[PDB]
C-alpha cells in the first residue's frame, strides 16, 4: 500500500481508486516546545541573536516546515497544523497507517538536526475504532533527543524536565 498524490485534485489515493472512494483528512499539529536549550551542550556558546531554527517532518512524502524562530529559550511558537487529504477505504487506510514508519519530527538549523522525536502512526490506526462517528487523535508531549551522544550517561527519568514538543496526529472522515 502506497499513497499516490493526484496533483490536479490535491489528495493522495490509498488503495484501488474504483473501490476505495471515501475521503479522509490526516492532520499533524506541533506546538509548545519546552527546554529546547537542553539540546545544545553547555560548552557550545551561541550568540544572543542571529540563529534561526524551525521544525521539519515529512507527511506522506510532503515536506512540512514550521515558521522560523530565533531564541531557543523562548520560541514564542504559534501552534501549527498541516493536513493531507486521503481517498481510501477505512480498512485499507488503517492497514496502510499500521505499516508506516513512525512520524519523525526534527528541530532543525539549516539542514542539520539538533534533535528529533518519533510519533507512532500505527498507534493512531489502532485507536481509529469509530471513524464513522468520531475522529481519532494521538496526542502527547514527546521527548526530543539529540542526534548523537558520545558516551552513555545516566538516562533522564520521565518525571524530569527534558526537551519536549507537543505533537497531535488526528484522523477523520472529511
Amino acid at each position: 500500500l502506497e499513497a499516490i498524490l493526484i496533483p490536479d485534485q490535491g489528495y493522495h489515493q490509498v488503495g484501488p481508486a474504483d473501490l476505495c472512494t471515501d475521503m479522509f483528512v490526516l492532520s499533524v499539529t506541533v506546538a509548545f516546545p519546552t527546554k529546547l536549550e537542553q539540546l545544545v551542550p553547555s560548552t557550545m556558546k551561541l550568540s544572543a541573536e542571529g540563529s534561526e531554527f524551525f521544525f521539519y517532518y515529512s507527511l506522506l512524502g510532503n515536506d512540512i516546515t514550521s515558521e522560523p524562530f530565533h531564541n531557543l529559550l523562548s520560541p514564542d511558537f504559534e501552534p501549527e497544523r498541516a493536513s493531507v487529504r486521503i481517498r481510501s477505504s477505512k480498512q485499507i487506510l488503517k492497514a496502510f497507517l499500521s505499516q508506516q514508519p513512525s512520524l519523525q519530527i526534527h528541530l532543525c538549523c539549516g539542514n542539520h538536526s539538533l534533535g528529533s522525536t518519533d510519533v507512532s502512526l500505527s498507534a493512531l490506526a489502532g485507536i481509529s475504532t469509530d471513524l464513522d462517528n468520531k475522529a481519532a487523535t494521538v496526542e502527547s508531549a514527546f521527548i526530543l533527543q539529540p542526534p548523537k551522544r558520545v558516551k552513555q550517561t545516566l538516562p533522564a527519568l520521565p518525571t524530569d524536565l527534558q526537551p519536549t514538543l507537543g505533537v497531535a496526529v488526528t484522523l477523520r472522515r472529511e
